[PDB]
């Protein structure tokens, strides 16, 4: 059903921070409702480090999770409805930054890659997989809400 | 012109059942430069304690790259245009709903920031908002989404 979802960004110049020079920290924090506090960046990709933090989650990397994040636990819920058991899923994903249609610098592309093991005495053929993907894809809430090509690669 | 990684990771618990669909949502993204995030599925979606609370979910995370990526491009705007900005809050809110269709997905994401200036320089009301649509048009994320943004200032 319908559902809302909040996040709370903010950034505060630090003490020392001409800001005006464009040498500030691009370090920020995200905040959700159930209480967590992710330190967040912009991506090194588009502006170069010290300025962005390599180590803080940035908007293109946390996109790219997103769409794998999503794709995964819809999948896992059709595996569990099937009686496969899971093991493991492990999606190593790439997004592609790029010009769009009308010339816009933008997510064009994500290749999902997702490496699934299954176990006990029921396991899906190689063509069962490939239809939980699919499946997986067209019922995924951020894969239906972005512009980006998705790919499944399924390893 | 640049590729941006993600490594999403779920294991099933010991002892866990799974194909009783109770099994936990919790895993885990892992980002180049170190960054681990303990995830789950929204508990506005799945239950509890399915999903946990304390975790990020794709929802919230697509929310916050969205307001994220339009502050970023508006606080090097501003710095460019020689204005101080103490500090950005924008308290966003994306709302998955029907279509277009009849697919579920993110409809509709508000932006509401707010921007504390200070110093000599300062903006109008104009300059602000002008400010605000040269971000938006110039937001990676909100070039790749076919989600409504929109962005109420103040």
């Amino acid at each position: 059903s319908m559902s809302e979802h909040s996040a709370i960004v903010t950034w505060k110049r630090k003490d020392s921070e001409a800001f005006t020079d464009n040498q500030y920290s691009r370090a920020h924090t995200w905040e959700f409702d159930g209480g967590s506090k992710i330190l967040a960046s912009a991506s090194p990709h588009v502006v170069p480090v010290p300025l962005s933090v390599e180590a803080n989650v940035d908007p293109e990397e946390a996109f790219v999770a997103a769409l794998s994040s999503c794709h995964m636990l819809v999948f896992l819920s059709i595996a569990a409805k099937q009686r496969y058991l899971v093991e493991s899923y492990t999606d190593n994903a790439v997004g592609i930054l790029g010009k769009n249609s009308k010339g816009k610098t933008s997510v064009t592309k994500v290749v999902l890659r997702p490496q699934v093991v299954f176990s006990g005495t029921s396991k899906p053929t190689l063509q069962q997989l490939e239809k939980m993907h699919h499946l997986a894809h067209e019922n995924c809430f951020i894969a239906n809400s972005v512009e980006t090509e998705v790919v499944t690669e399924i390893i």
